[PDB]
């Protein structure tokens, strides 16, 4: 069994490599990548998503979140404000400033010290879920916005023909913004470029170990537990590594730069914070390993989580039986 401790991997492809991104990502699973959950992929030196961001300040974050927490600095929840729309370039200046700011630190360890320290205390503002790409369309490979769609790999491996598209997000992060732990809709793998800025951190549970994690997360959030049977799906809470490694729960952890590429993995909970000022592109895929994932994937029918309507058609084909009662939750 290859990559036996699940521990991230990190690829260097060459650009000839590069050219065909399902075969990279069959490469990746045969060197055990996937039992981490997440993997690292830097692309090429030749490759770039675009010339320059020079001109990406008038791109509208139509519902900043300020990310409100509550708990206690290892093991809390966070709520989502919505605040007035902004700029990319209205946001910029407000993640720079004394308020928002990166504070004075020494290396990431320090800066993941001080974040466990000190979130609970502070709201960030994050743009999450911008539809848009940032990709220029002259980008050939591992262009987030040209990806083969998921739809499509279901009617290539099961014969079903669906409705529903499959688009990227952009993501625009400050100094403490967070993404709380969860696995991808429907146990999607997810892709996700750092196109520029300060980095990310992210915390990863392996997925042969994942319910490790809700087992605590059920103790650790009770209520929130006893009303939803899968309420992590509402993407709201926190668990610091000091908390896992005092509980027993197999994780790892590891920085992505500017210019780096992470791919999770089907049924890989993950979580993280930005350093700074930054923009991230994502979107979810498919491939044949994952249709069983997405079978077995877990849903929200508490109704909090509402999500896409491409999500209808995977749980209609994939999850007949759940379909009834998850919509009622979406409806
Ligand atoms: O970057 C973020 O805030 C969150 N991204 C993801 O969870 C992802 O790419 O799967
Ligand atoms: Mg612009
Ligand atoms: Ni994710
Ligand atoms: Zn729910």
């Amino acid at each position: 069994a290859q990559n036996p401790n699940c521990n991230i991997m990190i690829f260097h492809p060459t650009k000839e490599e590069f050219n065909d991104f399902d075969k990279y990502i069959a490469y990746m699973e045969s060197q055990g990548a996937h039992r981490a959950g997440l993997a690292k992929i830097i692309p090429p030196k030749e490759w770039k998503a675009r010339e320059t961001y020079d001109n990406i300040s008038e791109i509208l974050i139509a519902t900043p979140l300020q990310q409100v927490a509550s708990g206690r600095a290892g093991v809390f929840t966070q709520y989502h404000k919505k605040k007035k729309a902004m700029t990319v370039g209205e946001y910029r200046h407000l993640a720079n400033s004394k308020k928002y700011q990166t504070p004075p630190h020494q290396n990431f360890e320090d800066l993941e010290r001080k974040y466990w320290k000190n979130r609970i205390y502070n709201s960030p503002i994050y743009g999450a879920d911008i539809s848009g790409s940032l990709f220029d369309e002259n980008t050939k490979q591992w262009n987030l916005g040209h990806l083969g769609t998921i739809q499509d790999l279901l009617e290539k491996e099961c014969g079903v023909v669906i409705e529903g598209v499959n688009t990227p997000y952009l993501y625009f992060g400050m100094w403490k913004t967070t993404f709380a732990w969860h696995t991808e809709d429907m146990d999607l793998y997810s892709i996700n470029y750092l196109h520029l800025g300060e980095p990310k951190t992210w915390y990863v549970v392996p997925p042969e170990h994942g319910q490790r994690l809700e087992r605590l997360a059920r103790e650790l959030f009770p209520g929130s537990s006893r009303g939803c049977g899968a309420f992590l799906r509402h993407k709201v809470a926190l668990i610091s590594p000091t908390v896992l490694k005092e509980n027993g729960i197999p994780f790892n952890r590891i920085t992505q730069e500017a210019g780096e590429f992470m791919v999770t993995f089907p049924y890989g909970y993950h979580a993280g914070f930005n350093h700074g000022f930054n923009c991230a592109e994502a979107i979810n895929f498919a491939t044949p390993r994952w249709i069983d994932y997405g079978k077995m994937a877990s849903q929200c029918s508490c109704g909090e989580a509402r999500v896409t309507f491409s999500m209808d058609a995977f749980v209609r084909i994939l999850q007949p039986e759940r379909y009834d009662l998850w919509k009622r939750g979406q409806d």
